[PDB]
């Protein structure tokens, strides 16, 4: 039969320099998982029983010295950084050989056949370091791949017949012009390099399907009906409520769904706050549901503390209070005890003049509940946050390229990669510690792009922090899960 | 090899009393998905060869008769009502017979082998009546059913090997564009951009060109698939009276201006295709799309800041002298004009106008309303093709729950009431529509139909090539829940003539 | 041996009219209680391996119509409403049959023997209907009786001989 | 013959640092126009059926890292950015390698010859890059140039005789 004739791809590794002599590069277990054709045949069969031969190939150069070694592992026998392996009968890998080196795993077992449901006791197969790599060029090259593939053996056969991943998450269509980002809802074009490191916790789940915000993953109007509204022709309506009274939310109670996580600028008089988050909308009696037409206006959110005499910005939803005011003269102002808020749940930006500024919001302005977890640099690696144009109050014609300048928003998650984590649940797919990688190809060069456990995704920028543009993505390929420390390849 | 030994089950088709001597029950053409295992096999392989065995098991009594045909049919031959199937080499079928009847079909080919994804020619399997089955006894037993059960033949093979996650030639075919988070809270309409919690079903029928793509990669409107700012700089705004103040601000501009859209020049990206609803005084507008927004400088950029009000949109003509409405995209004006009274007014010959996308619906009181809109309020440009019911298939529309000026907290179950809104297509569908092509996946003329399995019973969904989405509910025009909806099935082409499954 | 030379009464069960296709009727582990001899030899050996063959009798008449669908499933398999019996290697029993029809259960296992008190994991026949029954001439009757029956193949044997007043 | 029994230069393209894994870099389809002598000899003939194999020298240094990937793709499977060149057979090219790599393209159709004027279905020759081309030395230098060299397989024949002046 041809399909156990040739090798075929199995999975790659990667080996560094900075790897000690005895640490484990690569462990895989015997299943027939391991080639693309047995797992395509392992549906209709429910049995199977037989050895498989690896092949390993080491894209290396005639400059590096070192070498690998390789041995099966017997059933019974605990896995674990203290394993000889270069006691067991092994191989040796040499870091610049030219034609690949095989290894034969037999089936050591002991029963007659492997079931598919529950496998039993099955060997095991280790890498690991045996010289450490070395450069004597030195330089900025200090790691090389390797490529595993795989073929049954001879006496490798199924026995009874019977009736017949988080990698769909990010697709070409997210980053190439379709997907949004989940904070200002806008085309996602670029990357944006954070070296000092943030939080969020407002629309951002994780791989348990569990978020420590209060909104939903759609962009819904805002609606709260219990709220203190005063003014002290042309006038600035003041709306505020304590925050975590929400209590029609039922995701959580902090904030009304769809409330923007941004701190409250202060403002009075003849101004215009900087780097606001501003929406449309108005006040609207609670008694019967009819809305105020005097006060639709732009008005502007956040979150403050003292806020009848002595607005102060505050990044905690212990204690505070949310903030709603209007940017210019109201028609007709209004007194009421209690009344309800209405407005529009995508945002833009507010500026004095036409002129535009950094990117929004800064990592400083970003609130958040008590017990949320802290994107922070690891190794090499730099987290990202997802860039896009948003319009401006200081001017609504431009919108991209304009010689006024452009105003960028930025998001921790696009759209649908958040929809599809609060969909269902990936606890199984990643254990902690480890990333899991996606590739991205340029029109000229590439670069990879990786995603921890709380759902931040990290690029190996270091302590660059100039933004990546992405203009000229071509299609993404994922990878697989990779260690956390390792770096990401970044070749622009 | 086991698999290629034992036969399995494959179909099953129902034998009648009223049929008469000469039609034709069931046909198969020759294909690797008539087995359990070769349909899975062939999608690691390139290519298939060799003939397959039938097996026919009649489940009847020892008191009817009758008998039936098989025959294999030469690639060719024209198969239709008309067929000698009797004078082709046959076996006979009885319909109290015991034992298995075996027909065996041989690989009848000019080539040398099928490629997987487009066979060719192949020879094709006819059952026929040879007597019309009787039943002495009586009663109510009037049908019989027959299983078909099939087995690689010893010459079957598959030839050249490739990678299972490869596609081979216009093997694309639309089954996930639609998938249970899209109808079950997740996916939005393209009008409302709520989510769907409806069907209202269309006996009369309609059309719509905005924001709606078909499966050849086009569509006549002017809205990319996507919710953002309605931009538009070049337009007359003036206000009646002396006085400036809680004043009605008014925006109108000719159609076909928007030169910096490049989809098209029709209208502004976004604008709604709803036709506009005359109204002046204190007169509040009913069932009429409403968009925040004001007016900004077409010298700087910078807005007006006491235009800010709750304006309407839509289609009409004549402005100056009255709002007229139309649905002609051709020899009409764009207009807006806001509902309650601005801060200041503002008379310019040219202004602009800024509108977010997210529009919700006036009313003059709390007082719900109908589905928004109605069939004769969509603006359609010329040569949009229509949606009509055929046989008793009546096309949709998607109903979900939108806001309302009148009472702007009423979300749910409210005694005040509860709107609808009405899209024509879920937004994914719409997306995935624009992003590839579906040309190769239908011909003219056929549903490509999806199972809906609910919590008590089960329907079936249908699309056109046009896009629009038919459903066999005849004459009803009640609007239908999904709360209970589960999963969606795939099930494939079939003809548009079939009236649709409604097990309700 | 003539115990294991020829057929004898296992159990009895009834399909009825009201079961539609898909339902399933009979099902049976492999173990040595299936047989009224094996059972009594059980009580002096401490295991078993080996097959065992099943033979189905239907007291049914010449007006009726329909088919069960019998099949062994390997070990490892959940049993349940959502087993597609029809898929697997099979034969088909019709309503008016007259010569019984009969069905090889062989012994697919991952270990050597099956322990006397813990069997482990062992296949299991499942019969299901393949067409529902069907009565033209309707009145009073609305179901009948399948009568089963067993006799050990060729290789099944006991292992291990142990005290017949010992515990497991 | 001597026209069958040597190689002869087709073609060049280039391979850069700038490459990505999975990138495409030289696709060619199964025709007699890929070898110097088939081509003149295409003139007085009709059909023609049979292999071709292929040879590859890189012109590349010890010092350089990085493996191409070579497959041959059957008859009516889509080619684009999304081809898993790696699960086909294949053959894998060293950046470094001195002796040339040959492969053999065999000729897949379903049909019995290949007229000349519409050759109808053919198979596809992919080189694809397996893992990405290195410099530990840095500076200037980023890219290599690989040479593609062509023979008439055994099986390569002419079938039917035309007069050279003949249009198809």
């Amino acid at each position: 039969e041809t399909w156990r004739t040739n090798f075929y791809y199995n999975d790659v590794f990667t080996w560094s320099v900075a790897d000690a002599p005895g640490n484990i590069l690569y462990t895989v277990q015997h299943s027939p998982q391991n080639n693309p054709f047995t797992a395509v045949l392992s549906q209709m069969y429910a049995g199977w029983a037989g050895g498989m031969q690896f092949r390993f190939i080491v894209a290396g150069s005639g400059v590096f010295g070192g070498r690998l070694v390789a041995a099966v592992i017997p059933p019974g026998i605990e896995i674990g950084p203290g394993l000889e392996v270069r006691q067991f009968p092994h191989v040796v890998i040499d870091a610049r050989s030219l034609e690949p080196v095989t290894i034969t795993m037999p089936d050591l077992r002991p029963n007659m056949y492997h079931p598919t449901g529950n496998p039993g006791l099955v060997p095991t197969l280790v890498l690991s370091v045996y010289n450490n790599l070395i450069n004597p060029f030195g330089g900025s090259t200090s790691a090389i791949q390797v490529t595993v593939e795989t073929r049954p053996s001879e006496d490798f056969e199924f026995v009874m017949i019977r009736a017949p991943s988080p990698a769909d998450l990010l697709t070409t269509p997210v980053l190439t012009g379709v997907g949004t980002d989940n904070r200002w809802n806008g085309e996602i074009v670029g990357l944006q390099p954070v070296p000092g490191g943030f939080s969020t916790c407002n629309r951002h789940w994780n791989l348990n399907g569990s978020t420590y915000g209060w909104s939903s993953p759609r962009f819904a109007a805002i609606d709260h009906d219990r709220g203190n509204a005063s003014f002290p022709s042309n006038v600035l309506e003041l709306w505020y409520a304590s925050a975590g009274s929400a209590a029609d939310n039922p995701i959580s109670q902090i904030a009304p769904d769809g409330f923007p996580d941004m701190s409250f600028v202060p403002f009075s008089g003849i101004t215009i706050p900087t780097a606001g988050w501003v929406g449309f909308g108005g006040i609207w009696n609670s008694s019967n549901g009819a809305p105020y037409v005097t006060t639709m206006q732009a008005y502007e959110l956040g979150f403050a503390t003292g806020v009848p005499s002595n607005p102060q910005p505050t990044t905690t939803t212990s204690g505070a209070q949310i903030v709603a005011k209007s940017i210019y003269g109201v028609a007709n102002g209004i007194n009421q005890t209690t009344a309800g808020l209405f407005v529009m749940a995508s945002g833009v930006i507010s500026t004095p003049n036409s002129s535009a500024t950094t990117y929004t919001p800064q990592p400083n302005r970003i609130v958040n509940a008590p017990g949320t977890p802290a994107a922070a640099p690891i190794g090499k690696n730099t987290p990202i946050m997802f860039a896009s144009v948003v319009r401006r109050t200081g001017d609504i014609n431009a919108e991209a390229g304009s010689t006024n300048g452009t105003q960028y928003g930025a998001g921790s998650q696009p759209l649908p990669v958040t929809i599809g984590l609060s969909l269902n649940n990936y606890s199984s797919a990643l254990m902690p510690g480890q990333f899991f990688v996606w590739q991205l190809n340029f029109a000229s060069g590439f670069m990879e792009l990786g995603l921890s456990v709380d759902g931040y995704f990290y690029a190996g920028t270091g302590a660059s922090a100039t933004l990546i543009d992405l203009s000229d993505l071509v299609d993404i390929r994922p990878v697989g899960p990779r260690p956390s420390t390792s770096t990401l390849v970044y070749n622009l």
